[PDB]
């Protein structure tokens, strides 16, 4: 077997063992869906409260996707500085990328607290225009039906970007990155998937979503500052500061 179609089992190893909530799972509860009453609940939480939650949600999810990073070949082999380059600009491309799996573009809801719920569930926090663009993103997403082989090698390939500015050893990024791509052509030749390749967000788009998400959580976290135990403390200190 060709190097290459071992990258493409290892890549999809590490986000099987990475992936956070299991497709199988997401879709069996696409039918529990909160209730009026429910939502009711969350739009009249305090910002403050609404904050806290979603803020833990995002940390946790960005720390599935450090791991995944971790496990990729040659990403551990960089230079710190490149490790937190990559991870600074990709990791919550990853985090906007793998929210499609738990979105329903069938009635615009995502995964939230153990039930589906549309975007006004956070009405609280007065980011209508924010939360309204990341869930237009997913509802794109959602038309490419991703495999799960298929988003573990798009993601690593958000991830592995020798484009990204600040990196040290662009060169060896370039060489991950090639492989990367290498990968994900194979494949999608191999599975006749090619299809989705046209289908697949310009870019710009994700990394300009992200740009105004992350600047909006920054905000937040500077008028109401939430702690976790870093995964990576040289990364995580390069943004809770
Ligand atoms: O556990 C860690 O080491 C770790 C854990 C999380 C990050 C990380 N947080 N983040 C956020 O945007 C964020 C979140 Cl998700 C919640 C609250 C506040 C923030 C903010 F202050 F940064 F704005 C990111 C964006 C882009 C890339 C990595 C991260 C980094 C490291
Ligand atoms: C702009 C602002 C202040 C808040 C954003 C509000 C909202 C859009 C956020 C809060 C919690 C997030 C989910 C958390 C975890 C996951 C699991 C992951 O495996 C995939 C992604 C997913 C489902 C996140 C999606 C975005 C959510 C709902």
């Amino acid at each position: 077997l060709t190097e290459i179609e071992h990258l493409v089992q290892s890549v999809c190893k590490s986000y099987r063992e990475t992936c956070q909530l299991r497709l199988e799972d997401l879709l069996r509860q696409r039918s529990n869906i909160f209730s009026r009453e429910e939502v009711t609940g969350y739009q009249r939480k305090s910002m403050w409260e609404m904050w806290e939650r979603c803020a833990h949600h995002l940390t946790e999810a960005i720390q599935y996707v450090v791991e995944f990073a971790k496990r990729l070949s040659g990403f551990m082999e960089l230079c710190q500085n490149d490790q937190i380059v990559l991870l600074k600009a990709g990791a919550m491309e990853v985090v906007l990328v793998r929210m499609c799996r738990a979105y329903n573009a069938d009635n615009r809801t995502v995964f939230f607290e153990g039930k589906y719920g549309g975007m006004e569930l956070f009405r609280a926090l007065g980011c209508s225009e924010l939360i309204s663009s990341i869930f237009d993103f997913s509802h794109s997403l959602s038309a490419l039906h991703f495999s799960e082989d298929e988003i573990a090698l798009y993601t690593a390939l958000v991830l592995i970007n020798a484009h990204r500015p600040g990196l040290q050893e662009k060169r060896k990024v370039e060489q991950l990155q090639y492989n990367l791509e290498l990968a994900f052509h194979h494949h999608l030749h191999k599975t006749h998937r090619q299809s989705i390749l046209a289908k697949l967000p310009p870019k710009g788009k994700l990394r300009s979503l992200c740009s105004q998400h992350v600047e909006r959580l920054q905000i937040f976290q500077h008028l109401h500052p939430i702690v976790v135990q870093a995964a990576f403390p040289p990364l995580y200190k390069e943004l809770f500061s």
